[PDB]
């Protein structure tokens, strides 16, 4: 099955999902100068205030920490989005150096590791039903550089010896994810895809302009982790990111001048 290897990565998954070299595939590079300030943008509204996180989970391919989307109780809304996006999950793309990690690139530059926050359109009914519509999720993007520690990542970092290998779960209660937010909320938008399998073109991507910063111990622990279930020969979870994609007919818009 599909992953980040030289028999299964990037390269080998149009095979299976030939949406693959679609028409409004993600990520892609973000330039900066070629994005256009788009006045008719609203401010984003990040409304996260009772949020309700439940667990969090070694897939194989990342960890996620999953909420509670039963409820209106953690919504994206406004910037280029019409109506309600409900948080369902986050998770991390990172290299295996510092200077690699992250899916979008800005100016053909890559971050050490990116943050996806992933909303679904609440019109929709569930995320199963978003999905398969143009404009089912809003993923927010948040770039991850090396430097001072995020003290509110740290409680994520401390879980990671408990979801080692892949099909791991633990519980994860009353995680704020307002502490992996930059200062600014700036950013480009473009409509895009999932960028793992199945690779569906449902997404409106909202990528922070602002970087956060995590130190060397806190991603050195990401590349603790393993893609292979207990008992499986071992390999170390790093580089699972897609490179960038082709823009084609796709402008991207900024919040900002
Ligand atoms: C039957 C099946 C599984 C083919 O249909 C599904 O319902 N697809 C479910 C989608 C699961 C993928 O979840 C994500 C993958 C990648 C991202 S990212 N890296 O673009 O933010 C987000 C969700
Ligand atoms: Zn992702």
């Amino acid at each position: 099955h599909w992953g980040y290897g030289k028999h299964n990565g990037p390269e080998h998954w149009h095979k299976d999902f030939p949406i693959a070299k679609g028409e409004r595939q993600s990520p892609v590079d973000i330039d900066t100068h070629t994005a256009k300030y788009d006045p008719s943008l609203k401010p984003l509204s990040v409304s996260y205030d009772q949020a309700t996180s439940l667990r969090i989970l070694n897939n194989g391919h990342a960890f996620n920490v999953e909420f509670d989307d039963s409820q209106d109780k953690a919504v994206l809304k406004g910037g280029p989005l019409d109506g309600t996006y409900r948080l369902i999950q986050f998770h991390f793309h990172w290299g295996s150096l510092d200077g690699q990690g992250s899916e979008h690139t800005v100016d053909k530059k890559k971050y050490a590791a990116e943050l996806h926050l992933v909303h679904w359109n609440t019109k929709y009914g569930d995320f199963g039903k978003a999905v398969q519509q143009p404009d089912g999720l809003a993923v927010l993007g948040i770039f991850l550089k090396v430097g001072s520690a995020k003290p509110g990542l740290q409680k994520v970092v401390d879980v990671l010896d408990s979801i080692k290998t892949k099909g791991k779960s633990a519980d994860f209660t009353n995680f704020d994810p307002r502490g992996l937010l930059p200062e600014s909320l700036d950013y480009w938008t473009y409509p895009g895809s999932l960028t793992t399998p199945p690779l569906l073109e449902c997404v409106t991507w909202i990528v922070l302009k602002e970087p956060i910063s995590v130190s060397s111990e806190q991603v050195l622990k990401f590349r603790k982790l393993n893609f292979n279930g207990e008992g499986e020969p071992e390999e170390l979870m790093v580089d699972n990111w897609r490179p960038a994609q082709p823009l084609k007919n796709r402008q991207i818009k900024a919040s900002f001048k």
